[PDB]
C-alpha cells in the first residue's frame, strides 16, 4: 500500500495537523523512510 501505514500512524500518534500534511505529502512523491523519519522527529 502506497503510505497507508505511515500516512495512519501520523494520525494514530496524534501529531499536529500540520505536521500530518508535511509528512504524507513528503510520503508521495519522495521516499517514505525520510517522510517517517521526519515523523520521528516531529514528535517521536
Amino acid at each position: 500500500a502506497p503510505c497507508e501505514d505511515l500516512k495512519e500512524r501520523l494520525k494514530k500518534l496524534g501529531m499536529s495537523e500540520e505536521c500530518r500534511q508535511r509528512l504524507e505529502k513528503m510520503c508521495k512523491e519522495g521516499t517514505s523512510e525520510d517522510a517517517e523519519r521526519m515523523a520521528r522527529n516531529c514528535e517521536s
